[PDB]
RNA sequence: GGAAUUGACGG
Protein backbone atom coordinates (compact mmCIF):
# COMPACT_ATOMS: atom_id res chain seq x y z
CA UNK A 1 0.00 0.00 0.00
CA UNK A 2 1.53 3.18 -0.94
CA UNK A 3 1.56 6.69 1.06
CA UNK A 4 -1.10 8.17 -1.60
CA UNK A 5 -3.75 5.62 -0.99
CA UNK A 6 -2.68 5.68 2.85
CA UNK A 7 -3.14 9.55 2.98
CA UNK A 8 -6.53 9.31 0.88
CA UNK A 9 -8.14 7.03 3.27
CA UNK A 10 -6.80 8.85 6.16
CA UNK A 11 -7.61 12.13 4.73
CA UNK A 12 -11.39 10.73 4.33
CA UNK A 13 -11.35 9.31 8.31
CA UNK A 14 -10.73 12.99 9.83
CA UNK A 15 -13.23 14.63 7.49
CA UNK A 16 -15.29 12.71 9.27
CA UNK A 17 -14.52 13.17 12.43
CA UNK A 18 -14.86 16.82 11.69
CA UNK A 19 -18.67 16.60 12.09
CA UNK A 20 -19.21 19.31 9.16
CA UNK A 21 -20.77 16.84 6.99
CA UNK A 22 -24.42 16.25 6.87
CA UNK A 23 -25.79 12.94 6.57
CA UNK A 24 -26.61 13.54 2.46
CA UNK A 25 -23.49 14.24 1.65
CA UNK A 26 -21.53 11.84 4.33
CA UNK A 27 -23.45 8.82 2.28
CA UNK A 28 -22.22 10.09 -1.18
CA UNK A 29 -18.80 10.61 0.00
CA UNK A 30 -18.80 6.99 1.37
CA UNK A 31 -19.87 5.76 -1.79
CA UNK A 32 -16.85 7.54 -3.68
CA UNK A 33 -14.58 6.32 -1.44
CA UNK A 34 -15.34 2.86 -2.15
CA UNK A 35 -14.26 3.00 -5.82
CA UNK A 36 -10.62 4.15 -4.73
CA UNK A 37 -11.02 0.33 -3.65
CA UNK A 38 -11.67 -1.24 -6.95
CA UNK A 39 -8.92 -3.71 -7.93
CA UNK A 40 -6.84 -3.88 -3.90
CA UNK A 41 -10.15 -4.53 -2.17
CA UNK A 42 -7.64 -7.25 -0.26
CA UNK A 43 -4.96 -4.84 0.14
CA UNK A 44 -6.98 -2.58 1.60
CA UNK A 45 -9.55 -4.73 4.16
CA UNK A 46 -6.87 -6.27 5.53
CA UNK A 47 -4.57 -3.44 6.27
CA UNK A 48 -4.29 -3.14 9.90
CA UNK A 49 -5.17 0.76 9.78
CA UNK A 50 -6.73 1.70 6.63
CA UNK A 51 -9.55 -1.06 7.73
CA UNK A 52 -10.73 0.39 10.23
CA UNK A 53 -11.93 3.32 7.32
CA UNK A 54 -12.99 0.58 4.78
CA UNK A 55 -15.48 -0.28 7.98
CA UNK A 56 -16.52 3.19 8.05
CA UNK A 57 -17.25 3.20 4.26
CA UNK A 58 -19.42 0.27 3.77
CA UNK A 59 -21.55 1.77 6.91
CA UNK A 60 -22.33 4.48 5.37
CA UNK A 61 -22.84 4.58 2.08
CA UNK A 62 -25.85 3.37 0.43
CA UNK A 63 -27.09 -0.39 -0.94
CA UNK A 64 -26.27 0.41 -4.66
CA UNK A 65 -22.41 0.81 -3.80
CA UNK A 66 -22.19 -1.39 -0.88
CA UNK A 67 -23.41 -3.88 -3.29
CA UNK A 68 -20.57 -3.16 -5.95
CA UNK A 69 -18.19 -3.49 -3.52
CA UNK A 70 -19.32 -7.28 -2.15
CA UNK A 71 -19.59 -8.15 -5.70
CA UNK A 72 -16.22 -6.56 -6.79
CA UNK A 73 -14.72 -8.20 -3.73
CA UNK A 74 -16.84 -11.44 -3.72
CA UNK A 75 -13.32 -13.10 -5.44
CA UNK A 76 -11.15 -12.54 -2.09
CA UNK A 77 -14.24 -12.14 0.40
CA UNK A 78 -12.83 -15.43 1.68
CA UNK A 79 -9.22 -14.21 2.04
CA UNK A 80 -10.11 -10.85 3.40
CA UNK A 81 -12.91 -12.95 5.50
CA UNK A 82 -10.23 -15.12 7.18
CA UNK A 83 -7.80 -12.13 8.22
CA UNK A 84 -7.55 -10.63 11.76
CA UNK A 85 -8.84 -6.89 10.50
CA UNK A 86 -10.53 -7.76 7.03
CA UNK A 87 -13.18 -9.93 8.58
CA UNK A 88 -14.19 -7.03 10.52
CA UNK A 89 -14.29 -5.09 7.35
CA UNK A 90 -15.97 -8.50 5.69
CA UNK A 91 -18.73 -8.07 8.90
CA UNK A 92 -19.56 -4.65 8.21
CA UNK A 93 -20.56 -5.25 4.78
CA UNK A 94 -22.64 -7.62 6.17
CA UNK A 95 -23.99 -5.45 9.02
CA UNK A 96 -24.27 -2.87 6.34
CA UNK A 97 -26.74 -5.23 4.30
CA UNK A 98 -28.73 -5.92 6.63
CA UNK A 99 -29.85 -2.13 7.55
CA UNK A 100 -31.76 -2.85 3.98
CA UNK A 101 -33.62 -5.87 5.16
CA UNK A 102 -37.01 -3.79 5.75
CA UNK A 103 -36.75 -2.63 2.68
CA UNK A 104 -38.82 -4.26 -0.09
CA UNK A 105 -37.55 -2.75 -2.92
CA UNK A 106 -34.10 -4.19 -1.99
CA UNK A 107 -34.95 -7.71 -2.05
CA UNK A 108 -33.34 -8.84 -5.32
CA UNK A 109 -30.34 -6.52 -4.98
CA UNK A 110 -29.52 -7.95 -1.36
CA UNK A 111 -29.64 -11.78 -3.30
CA UNK A 112 -27.16 -10.89 -5.92
CA UNK A 113 -24.71 -9.94 -3.23
CA UNK A 114 -25.39 -12.71 -0.87
CA UNK A 115 -25.47 -15.20 -3.51
CA UNK A 116 -21.67 -13.84 -4.98
CA UNK A 117 -20.61 -13.91 -1.50
CA UNK A 118 -21.73 -17.72 -0.94
CA UNK A 119 -20.99 -19.15 -4.26
CA UNK A 120 -16.84 -18.14 -3.14
CA UNK A 121 -17.54 -19.71 0.26
CA UNK A 122 -19.21 -22.53 -1.01
CA UNK A 123 -16.87 -23.29 -3.89
CA UNK A 124 -14.28 -24.12 -0.65
CA UNK A 125 -15.50 -23.66 2.80
CA UNK A 126 -13.52 -26.06 5.09
CA UNK A 127 -10.84 -23.69 6.32
CA UNK A 128 -13.36 -20.64 6.72
CA UNK A 129 -14.99 -22.55 9.30
CA UNK A 130 -12.64 -23.52 11.16
CA UNK A 131 -10.54 -20.15 11.10
CA UNK A 132 -11.20 -18.47 14.32
CA UNK A 133 -11.99 -15.07 12.43
CA UNK A 134 -13.91 -16.76 9.25
CA UNK A 135 -16.18 -18.53 11.66
CA UNK A 136 -17.65 -15.17 12.79
CA UNK A 137 -18.34 -13.96 9.29
CA UNK A 138 -20.15 -16.55 8.49
CA UNK A 139 -22.56 -16.89 11.95
CA UNK A 140 -23.18 -13.48 10.59
CA UNK A 141 -23.76 -15.03 6.90
CA UNK A 142 -26.09 -17.55 7.79
CA UNK A 143 -28.04 -15.12 9.95
CA UNK A 144 -28.41 -12.26 7.61
CA UNK A 145 -29.83 -15.10 5.02
CA UNK A 146 -32.38 -16.06 7.79
CA UNK A 147 -33.33 -12.17 7.80
CA UNK A 148 -32.50 -11.74 11.27
CA UNK A 149 -30.20 -8.57 11.84
CA UNK A 150 -29.95 -7.99 15.49
CA UNK A 151 -27.03 -9.73 16.86
CA UNK A 152 -28.21 -12.63 20.06
CA UNK A 153 -25.83 -13.87 22.08
CA UNK A 154 -27.83 -17.44 21.71
CA UNK A 155 -27.54 -17.47 18.02
CA UNK A 156 -23.48 -16.53 18.20
CA UNK A 157 -23.50 -18.76 20.30
CA UNK A 158 -23.11 -17.57 24.19
CA UNK A 159 -25.08 -18.30 26.75
CA UNK A 160 -27.58 -15.84 28.27
CA UNK A 161 -30.30 -15.64 31.27
CA UNK A 162 -33.34 -15.96 28.75
CA UNK A 163 -32.32 -19.45 27.59
CA UNK A 164 -31.13 -20.99 31.20
CA UNK A 165 -34.89 -20.21 32.09
CA UNK A 166 -36.28 -21.74 29.05
CA UNK A 167 -33.98 -24.38 29.95
CA UNK A 168 -34.99 -24.29 33.36
CA UNK A 169 -39.26 -24.00 32.04
CA UNK A 170 -39.55 -20.51 34.09
CA UNK A 171 -38.14 -11.17 7.56
CA UNK A 172 -38.80 -13.85 5.54
CA UNK A 173 -35.17 -13.68 4.95
CA UNK A 174 -33.72 -15.04 1.93
CA UNK A 175 -34.03 -19.28 2.43
CA UNK A 176 -33.29 -20.87 -0.67
CA UNK A 177 -29.73 -19.10 0.18
CA UNK A 178 -29.25 -20.44 3.59
CA UNK A 179 -30.16 -23.32 2.44
CA UNK A 180 -27.70 -23.31 -0.62
CA UNK A 181 -25.04 -21.79 2.01
CA UNK A 182 -25.77 -25.03 4.47
CA UNK A 183 -25.41 -27.31 1.82
CA UNK A 184 -22.18 -25.80 1.04
CA UNK A 185 -20.70 -26.11 4.38
CA UNK A 186 -21.85 -29.75 4.74
CA UNK A 187 -21.13 -31.41 1.44
CA UNK A 188 -17.67 -32.82 2.63
CA UNK A 189 -16.83 -36.32 3.31
CA UNK A 190 -17.76 -38.17 6.71
CA UNK A 191 -14.28 -37.86 7.77
CA UNK A 192 -14.14 -34.16 7.29
CA UNK A 193 -16.85 -34.17 9.03
CA UNK A 194 -15.56 -36.04 11.98
CA UNK A 195 -13.31 -33.14 12.57
CA UNK A 196 -15.77 -30.32 12.15
CA UNK A 197 -17.66 -31.90 15.24
CA UNK A 198 -14.19 -31.13 17.27
CA UNK A 199 -13.56 -28.14 15.66
CA UNK A 200 -14.39 -25.03 17.99
CA UNK A 201 -14.50 -22.63 15.08
CA UNK A 202 -16.55 -25.34 12.97
CA UNK A 203 -18.86 -25.78 15.64
CA UNK A 204 -19.46 -22.83 16.17
CA UNK A 205 -20.57 -22.18 12.66
CA UNK A 206 -22.46 -25.25 12.70
CA UNK A 207 -24.70 -24.41 15.70
CA UNK A 208 -25.59 -20.97 14.70
CA UNK A 209 -27.36 -22.66 11.12
CA UNK A 210 -28.96 -25.18 13.51
CA UNK A 211 -30.66 -22.50 15.53
CA UNK A 212 -31.65 -21.05 12.56
CA UNK A 213 -33.18 -23.83 11.09
CA UNK A 214 -35.51 -24.41 14.06
CA UNK A 215 -38.93 -25.70 13.25
CA UNK A 216 -37.84 -26.16 9.89
CA UNK A 217 -38.00 -30.18 10.49
CA UNK A 218 -37.78 -31.00 6.68
CA UNK A 219 -34.56 -29.64 6.69
CA UNK A 220 -33.49 -30.04 10.19
CA UNK A 221 -34.16 -34.42 9.20
CA UNK A 222 -31.55 -33.24 6.22
CA UNK A 223 -28.63 -31.71 7.71
CA UNK A 224 -28.65 -33.44 11.42
CA UNK A 225 -27.69 -37.01 10.14
CA UNK A 226 -25.21 -35.44 7.87
CA UNK A 227 -23.69 -33.79 11.03
CA UNK A 228 -23.79 -36.62 12.80
CA UNK A 229 -22.66 -38.68 10.10
CA UNK A 230 -25.62 -40.92 9.70
CA UNK A 231 -26.57 -41.36 6.31
CA UNK A 232 -36.37 -43.32 7.46
CA UNK A 233 -33.88 -41.69 10.43
CA UNK A 234 -31.74 -44.13 11.64
CA UNK A 235 -28.31 -44.28 13.57
CA UNK A 236 -26.19 -47.45 13.23
CA UNK A 237 -24.61 -49.38 16.04
CA UNK A 238 -20.99 -48.27 14.96
CA UNK A 239 -21.75 -44.54 14.60
CA UNK A 240 -24.01 -44.87 17.56
CA UNK A 241 -20.23 -45.57 19.82
CA UNK A 242 -18.59 -42.78 18.01
CA UNK A 243 -20.80 -40.00 18.60
CA UNK A 244 -20.91 -41.68 22.50
CA UNK A 245 -17.16 -41.21 22.96
CA UNK A 246 -16.66 -37.95 21.18
CA UNK A 247 -19.42 -36.42 23.55
CA UNK A 248 -17.01 -35.17 26.15
CA UNK A 249 -15.33 -33.38 23.48
CA UNK A 250 -15.90 -29.50 24.42
CA UNK A 251 -16.68 -28.40 20.84
CA UNK A 252 -18.78 -31.77 20.16
CA UNK A 253 -21.05 -31.41 23.21
CA UNK A 254 -21.57 -27.92 22.45
CA UNK A 255 -23.23 -28.91 19.09
CA UNK A 256 -25.46 -31.46 20.78
CA UNK A 257 -26.45 -29.23 22.72
CA UNK A 258 -28.37 -27.24 19.55
CA UNK A 259 -28.64 -30.33 17.92
CA UNK A 260 -30.55 -31.67 20.69
CA UNK A 261 -32.44 -28.61 21.22
CA UNK A 262 -33.73 -28.24 17.39
CA UNK A 263 -34.34 -31.73 16.45
CA UNK A 264 -37.78 -33.05 15.74
CA UNK A 265 -39.53 -35.89 17.85
CA UNK A 266 -38.52 -39.25 15.71
CA UNK A 267 -34.88 -37.68 15.66
CA UNK A 268 -34.74 -36.69 19.02
CA UNK A 269 -36.07 -40.00 20.06
CA UNK A 270 -33.58 -42.12 18.19
CA UNK A 271 -30.56 -39.97 19.89
CA UNK A 272 -32.26 -40.85 23.02
CA UNK A 273 -32.32 -44.87 22.91
CA UNK A 274 -29.17 -45.31 20.23
CA UNK A 275 -26.36 -42.92 22.02
CA UNK A 276 -27.58 -41.45 25.54
CA UNK A 277 -30.15 -44.38 27.04
CA UNK A 278 -28.03 -46.44 29.87
CA UNK A 279 -25.06 -43.58 29.94
CA UNK A 280 -27.36 -40.64 31.55
CA UNK A 281 -25.23 -40.92 34.86
CA UNK A 282 -21.46 -41.36 33.24
CA UNK A 283 -22.17 -38.12 30.93
CA UNK A 284 -23.56 -36.27 33.42
CA UNK A 285 -20.24 -36.23 35.82
CA UNK A 286 -18.38 -35.18 32.89
CA UNK A 287 -17.27 -31.61 32.67
CA UNK A 288 -18.28 -31.10 28.95
CA UNK A 289 -20.79 -33.52 28.85
CA UNK A 290 -23.40 -32.92 31.68
CA UNK A 291 -24.55 -30.10 29.37
CA UNK A 292 -25.75 -32.10 26.97
CA UNK A 293 -27.34 -34.37 29.27
CA UNK A 294 -28.68 -30.66 30.42
CA UNK A 295 -30.14 -30.58 27.16
CA UNK A 296 -31.62 -33.91 26.61
CA UNK A 297 -33.73 -33.87 29.68
CA UNK A 298 -35.32 -30.63 28.82
CA UNK A 299 -36.50 -31.93 25.59
CA UNK A 300 -37.74 -35.23 26.66
CA UNK A 301 -40.96 -35.89 25.08
CA UNK A 302 -43.31 -38.43 27.16
CA UNK A 303 -43.52 -40.40 30.38
CA UNK A 304 -41.59 -43.32 29.07
CA UNK A 305 -38.19 -41.26 29.02
CA UNK A 306 -39.10 -39.43 32.48
CA UNK A 307 -39.05 -42.79 33.45
CA UNK A 308 -35.81 -43.86 32.06
CA UNK A 309 -33.80 -40.51 33.08
CA UNK A 310 -35.06 -40.89 36.50
CA UNK A 311 -33.81 -44.08 36.86
CA UNK A 312 -30.21 -43.78 35.94
CA UNK A 313 -30.14 -40.12 38.21
CA UNK A 314 -32.75 -39.93 40.89
CA UNK A 315 -29.96 -42.49 42.76
CA UNK A 316 -27.34 -40.31 42.28
CA UNK A 317 -28.83 -36.42 42.83
CA UNK A 318 -26.16 -36.54 46.06
CA UNK A 319 -23.48 -37.53 43.50
CA UNK A 320 -24.44 -34.73 41.26
CA UNK A 321 -24.88 -31.69 43.59
CA UNK A 322 -21.36 -32.58 45.44
CA UNK A 323 -19.53 -32.90 42.13
CA UNK A 324 -20.97 -29.51 40.81
CA UNK A 325 -23.61 -30.70 38.66
CA UNK A 326 -26.54 -29.08 39.91
CA UNK A 327 -27.91 -28.35 36.43
CA UNK A 328 -28.69 -31.84 35.97
CA UNK A 329 -31.09 -31.61 38.56
CA UNK A 330 -32.35 -28.38 38.23
CA UNK A 331 -33.19 -30.12 34.04
CA UNK A 332 -34.73 -33.33 35.50
CA UNK A 333 -36.90 -31.67 38.35
CA UNK A 334 -38.30 -29.42 35.78
CA UNK A 335 -39.10 -31.28 33.14
CA UNK A 336 -40.85 -33.84 35.60
CA UNK A 337 -43.68 -30.90 36.09
CA UNK A 338 -43.40 -30.41 31.73
CA UNK A 339 -44.34 -34.07 31.58
CA UNK A 340 -46.31 -33.80 34.89
CA UNK A 341 -44.47 -37.88 35.35
CA UNK A 342 -42.39 -38.56 39.02
CA UNK A 343 -43.62 -34.95 40.35
CA UNK A 344 -43.18 -36.10 43.66
CA UNK A 345 -40.79 -38.97 42.97
CA UNK A 346 -38.02 -35.63 42.15
CA UNK A 347 -38.82 -33.34 44.84
CA UNK A 348 -38.49 -36.61 47.09
CA UNK A 349 -35.08 -37.35 45.82
CA UNK A 350 -34.02 -34.18 46.00
CA UNK A 351 -34.74 -34.00 49.77
CA UNK A 352 -33.33 -37.16 50.65
CA UNK A 353 -30.18 -35.94 48.34
CA UNK A 354 -29.36 -32.98 50.74
CA UNK A 355 -30.98 -34.25 53.95
CA UNK A 356 -30.30 -37.61 54.65
CA UNK A 357 -31.03 -38.13 58.12
CA UNK A 358 -34.55 -37.24 59.11
CA UNK A 359 -33.27 -34.78 61.48
CA UNK A 360 -31.65 -32.37 58.84
CA UNK A 361 -35.00 -32.35 56.42
CA UNK A 362 -35.82 -29.38 57.96
CA UNK A 363 -32.86 -27.45 56.69
CA UNK A 364 -33.44 -28.12 53.05
CA UNK A 365 -33.99 -25.03 52.45
CA UNK A 366 -30.52 -23.05 53.59
CA UNK A 367 -28.56 -25.65 52.00
CA UNK A 368 -30.23 -25.01 48.70
CA UNK A 369 -30.03 -21.37 49.24
CA UNK A 370 -26.51 -22.27 49.82
CA UNK A 371 -25.42 -25.04 47.66
CA UNK A 372 -22.30 -24.91 47.16
CA UNK A 373 -20.72 -23.57 50.44
CA UNK A 374 -23.00 -26.45 52.31
CA UNK A 375 -21.36 -29.78 50.22
CA UNK A 376 -17.35 -27.62 50.34
CA UNK A 377 -17.72 -27.50 53.84
CA UNK A 378 -15.30 -29.81 56.44
CA UNK A 379 -18.35 -30.92 58.64
CA UNK A 380 -21.55 -31.42 57.22
CA UNK A 381 -23.68 -31.94 60.33
CA UNK A 382 -22.84 -28.93 61.92
CA UNK A 383 -23.16 -26.40 58.98
CA UNK A 384 -26.43 -24.15 59.52
CA UNK A 385 -25.56 -20.96 57.22
CA UNK A 386 -23.30 -18.76 54.91
CA UNK A 387 -23.32 -15.16 56.41
CA UNK A 388 -22.84 -12.54 53.91
CA UNK A 389 -22.20 -15.11 51.27
CA UNK A 390 -24.17 -14.70 47.73
CA UNK A 391 -26.68 -17.30 47.23
CA UNK A 392 -25.82 -20.23 44.91
CA UNK A 393 -27.59 -19.24 41.81
CA UNK A 394 -28.82 -23.07 40.60
CA UNK A 395 -29.91 -24.04 43.95
CA UNK A 396 -32.05 -21.34 44.02
CA UNK A 397 -33.01 -21.81 40.18
CA UNK A 398 -33.79 -25.32 41.61
CA UNK A 399 -35.94 -23.68 44.59
CA UNK A 400 -37.72 -21.95 42.29
CA UNK A 401 -38.62 -24.54 39.86
CA UNK A 402 -39.73 -26.28 42.77
CA UNK A 403 -42.24 -23.53 43.87
CA UNK A 404 -43.77 -24.21 41.18
CA UNK A 405 -45.20 -27.81 42.10
CA UNK A 406 -48.25 -28.49 43.67
CA UNK A 407 -47.49 -28.28 47.44
CA UNK A 408 -48.72 -31.91 47.86
CA UNK A 409 -45.44 -32.94 46.59
CA UNK A 410 -43.61 -29.89 48.58
CA UNK A 411 -44.29 -29.83 51.97
CA UNK A 412 -40.81 -30.22 53.11
CA UNK A 413 -39.86 -27.19 51.10
CA UNK A 414 -42.89 -25.35 51.85
CA UNK A 415 -42.33 -26.28 55.91
CA UNK A 416 -38.68 -25.52 55.74
CA UNK A 417 -38.60 -21.88 53.95
CA UNK A 418 -41.86 -21.02 56.39
CA UNK A 419 -39.98 -22.36 59.39
CA UNK A 420 -36.37 -20.07 58.87
CA UNK A 421 -36.01 -17.44 61.71
CA UNK A 422 -36.07 -14.11 60.94
CA UNK A 423 -32.96 -12.90 60.09
CA UNK A 424 -32.49 -15.78 57.57
CA UNK A 425 -35.63 -14.90 56.29
CA UNK A 426 -34.87 -11.11 55.89
CA UNK A 427 -31.03 -12.44 54.29
CA UNK A 428 -32.84 -14.46 51.57
CA UNK A 429 -34.82 -11.56 50.53
CA UNK A 430 -31.77 -9.17 50.15
CA UNK A 431 -30.08 -11.53 48.12
CA UNK A 432 -30.46 -11.34 44.28
CA UNK A 433 -31.10 -15.10 43.73
CA UNK A 434 -32.65 -15.42 46.88
CA UNK A 435 -35.00 -13.15 46.55
CA UNK A 436 -36.19 -15.00 43.11
CA UNK A 437 -36.84 -18.10 45.76
CA UNK A 438 -39.44 -16.03 47.75
CA UNK A 439 -41.29 -15.02 45.39
CA UNK A 440 -41.87 -18.19 43.76
CA UNK A 441 -43.44 -19.16 46.92
CA UNK A 442 -45.50 -16.18 47.59
CA UNK A 443 -46.77 -17.23 43.72
CA UNK A 444 -46.62 -21.11 44.71
CA UNK A 445 -50.26 -22.53 45.78
CA UNK A 446 -48.94 -22.86 49.39
CA UNK A 447 -51.74 -21.90 52.11
CA UNK A 448 -52.19 -17.70 52.62
CA UNK A 449 -51.45 -18.55 56.28
CA UNK A 450 -48.35 -20.19 55.38
CA UNK A 451 -47.38 -17.10 52.85
CA UNK A 452 -48.67 -15.00 55.71
CA UNK A 453 -46.44 -15.95 58.35
CA UNK A 454 -43.04 -15.99 56.17
CA UNK A 455 -43.94 -12.17 55.54
CA UNK A 456 -44.82 -11.23 58.68
CA UNK A 457 -41.25 -12.20 59.38
CA UNK A 458 -39.83 -9.65 57.01
CA UNK A 459 -41.56 -6.85 59.29
CA UNK A 460 -38.82 -4.37 60.05
CA UNK A 461 -36.81 -4.77 57.12
CA UNK A 462 -39.52 -3.50 54.39
CA UNK A 463 -37.48 -0.18 54.12
CA UNK A 464 -34.05 -1.77 53.31
CA UNK A 465 -35.87 -4.33 51.14
CA UNK A 466 -37.09 -1.31 48.90
CA UNK A 467 -33.65 0.27 48.96
CA UNK A 468 -32.44 -3.00 46.82
CA UNK A 469 -33.37 -2.94 43.26
CA UNK A 470 -34.35 -6.44 43.59
CA UNK A 471 -35.39 -6.65 46.87
CA UNK A 472 -37.85 -3.72 45.88
CA UNK A 473 -39.40 -6.25 44.06
CA UNK A 474 -40.03 -8.79 46.48
CA UNK A 475 -42.00 -6.14 48.50
CA UNK A 476 -44.69 -5.80 45.83
CA UNK A 477 -45.38 -9.18 45.66
CA UNK A 478 -45.90 -9.31 49.68
CA UNK A 479 -47.61 -6.06 49.77
CA UNK A 480 -49.81 -8.43 47.26
CA UNK A 481 -50.14 -11.15 49.30
CA UNK A 482 -51.39 -9.50 52.67
CA UNK A 483 -54.33 -8.15 54.64
CA UNK A 484 -55.09 -4.85 54.91
CA UNK A 485 -53.14 -5.03 58.17
CA UNK A 486 -49.96 -5.61 56.52
CA UNK A 487 -50.27 -3.66 53.74
CA UNK A 488 -50.36 -0.95 56.22
CA UNK A 489 -47.40 -1.72 58.22
CA UNK A 490 -45.08 -1.98 54.78
CA UNK A 491 -46.95 1.01 53.35
CA UNK A 492 -45.77 2.77 57.23
CA UNK A 493 -42.32 1.33 56.42
CA UNK A 494 -41.37 2.58 53.06
CA UNK A 495 -43.00 6.08 54.73
CA UNK A 496 -39.72 5.99 56.73
CA UNK A 497 -37.71 5.36 54.08
CA UNK A 498 -39.56 7.69 51.37
CA UNK A 499 -36.56 10.30 50.67
CA UNK A 500 -33.89 7.54 49.90
CA UNK A 501 -36.57 5.34 47.80
CA UNK A 502 -37.46 8.37 45.44
CA UNK A 503 -33.78 8.71 44.30
CA UNK A 504 -33.50 4.85 43.68
CA UNK A 505 -34.39 3.62 39.97
CA UNK A 506 -37.70 1.13 41.37
CA UNK A 507 -38.59 4.06 44.24
CA UNK A 508 -40.86 6.11 42.09
CA UNK A 509 -42.44 2.65 40.53
CA UNK A 510 -42.31 1.49 43.79
CA UNK A 511 -44.24 4.22 45.48
CA UNK A 512 -46.95 4.78 43.26
CA UNK A 513 -47.93 1.35 42.53
CA UNK A 514 -48.39 0.63 46.62
CA UNK A 515 -49.64 5.12 46.73
CA UNK A 516 -47.31 5.41 49.35
CA UNK A 517 -47.87 9.37 49.33
CA UNK A 518 -52.05 8.77 49.46
CA UNK A 519 -51.44 6.66 52.50
CA UNK A 520 -48.93 9.61 54.57
CA UNK A 521 -51.81 12.62 53.56
CA UNK A 522 -54.98 10.29 53.59
CA UNK A 523 -54.47 7.24 55.25
CA UNK A 524 -58.18 6.96 56.01
CA UNK A 525 -59.10 7.05 52.24
CA UNK A 526 -55.73 4.78 51.28
CA UNK A 527 -56.95 1.96 53.34
CA UNK A 528 -60.28 1.41 52.13
CA UNK A 529 -59.37 1.65 48.23
CA UNK A 530 -56.67 -1.19 49.42
CA UNK A 531 -59.42 -3.44 51.46
CA UNK A 532 -61.35 -3.52 47.86
CA UNK A 533 -58.06 -4.53 46.70
C1' G B 1 -36.31 -1.25 37.75
C1' G B 2 -33.39 -7.68 39.46
C1' A B 3 -29.19 -12.84 40.22
C1' A B 4 -28.25 -16.39 35.44
C1' U B 5 -24.62 -23.24 35.41
C1' U B 6 -19.55 -26.19 36.03
C1' G B 7 -17.19 -26.67 29.90
C1' A B 8 -14.90 -22.40 24.09
C1' C B 9 -14.16 -17.38 20.65
C1' G B 10 -11.21 -11.66 17.32
C1' G B 11 -7.75 -6.18 14.77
Amino acid sequence: IDPETSKYFSEIANLFDSNEVELEERSVICGNALEETRGREYEIATDYIISHVLQTLLEGCELDQLCSFIRNSASVFPAIAMDRSGSHVAESALKSLATHLENPDAYSVIEEALHSICKVIVDNPLDMMCNCYGSHVLRRLLCLCKGVSLDSPELYGAKSSKALAKRLNLHQGFPGMLTYLLSGLLSCSREDMKYLQVDQYSSLVLQTALRLMLKQDEQLLEIIPLILRCNGFHIETNVAKEILESMKDNSFSHLVEVILEVAPESLYNEMFNKVFKNSLFELSVDRCANFVIQALISHARDQEQMGIMWEELAPRFKDLLEQGKSGVVASLIAVSQRLQSHENKCCEALVGAVCSTNESRISILPRLLFLDYYFGCRDKSTWEWAPGAKMHVMGCLILQGIFKFSSDHIQPYITSLTSMKAEYITETAKDSSGARVIEAFLASDAATKQKRRLIIKLRGHFGELSLHTSGSFTVEKCFDACNLTLREAIASELLDVKVDLSKTKQGPYLLRKLDIDGYASRPDQWKSRQEAK
